[PDB]
């Protein structure tokens, strides 16, 4: 749908109704669940952006730890970084529900430009925007405890992907216990001893892959 | 000024941008003075502006539960603070502080704006900074995860001697003018952890105090 795309970073609030004949410029892309769509140190000079579903943005370690970097979802583009530096894949992205998906080159991207400034607005802000994410995990990691760090990521999937549920706020983030502990960058153990707490206090309740936040505040008081 | 131009070119945001075009933006800045212990701007309020140092050293730190600040880190020379603000503004993160008298120059976003609509190749070229700048970042947030808590600290305050030494004999000296009381004032909330980092680096022989300089292993 255009409604999606019309709210992704590079063509975001533009044109009121020729948006079209540049969305048909880009055939769409099917994955299913638990697909690869790129790997760490591939070559590429494609970026996506999401219609719908999730993909989650990792690395490995050496010793085949994983963290996860970031979760996108409708709207944002990923592999982006080797459009503009290129370069192999510094980070793999992984489907993590059925997706569907827009693709592009770079070459097509340069395109996209030479008439229109406006989007190199746009990109800037988005690269800027997740510059400024990793500065504050980074801040975290150092200064900030697991629990807090948990509740942090909890608040931050909330902003992305959450709805109101009477007094609370269903957050449907598609995440694995070890998904979560990854993306928190601290240990299963001790992120799973986080969350029994913050369910134990009736903060939230884990379901699926879902967690329902019933008191924001105290969480976010804890996030300090 | 010929060696302020120099200072300024080496900026980040200047990384492959043609030297002459370089010149067309700073010419158009004001240079300001901030003396020690000013703080030029605090987490949280309004943000649209850059500034590159062009000396004197700048302490970024973000509130603790403490009322003190931790550090995350230390600008000098050629550096920037608070850039991300005109490419996405909106309050800031962080507080900027200075550690000793300095001179900076600054741009908002309006002027950012004014230096692209003339060079549409820039736009291309901060880009690619602004990418190359972020594999980097998340590079580094990633090995740091991967480190053990007390290795992630030691790896920072390492990473302010490569930014900070000069070298010397495969060594990195560090001098500064701070008191006792300006070090713990610069370091804050972060004076525990900071100090076993040291201390282990110490007993490790990677440092040696020489008064008011450091030498450090790299
Ligand atoms: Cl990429
Ligand atoms: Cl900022």
């Amino acid at each position: 749908m255009d409604e999606i795309l019309a709210r992704a970073g590079i063509f975001q609030g533009v044109e009121p109704s020729a948006i079209a004949a540049l969305t048909k410029q880009l055939q769409p892309v099917d994955f299913p669940r638990g697909h690869t769509v790129f790997a760490e140190g591939e070559p590429g000079d494609r970026l996506y952006i999401i219609i719908s579903g999730k993909v989650k943005i990792g690395r490995r370690a050496p010793d085949g730890r994983e963290n996860l970097l970031t979760i996108m979802g409708p709207s944002d583009m990923f592999g982006e970084l080797s459009i503009f530096d290129p370069g192999p894949r510094t980070s793999s992205a992984t489907t993590i529900t059925e997706v569907r998906a827009v693709s592009m080159d770079r070459d097509a991207l340069r395109s996209w430009i030479a008439d229109r400034p406006e989007i190199s607005e746009q990109l800037l802000r988005v690269l800027a925007r997740r510059l400024r994410r990793t500065n504050n995990n980074l801040a975290d990691l150092i200064f900030t405890d697991v629990p807090g760090r948990v509740a942090k990521q909890l608040l931050q999937l909330a902003q992305r992907f959450g709805t109101q549920e009477g007094g609370a706020l269903r957050v449907t983030h598609d995440l694995t216990q070890e998904e979560i502990a990854q993306l928190v960058g601290a240990s299963r153990e001790t992120v799973n001893k986080a969350l029994a707490d913050f369910a134990h206090r009736g903060w939230i309740r884990l379901e699926g892959k879902s967690v329902l936040i019933s008191d924001s505040e105290r969480l976010a008081r804890r996030a300090r």
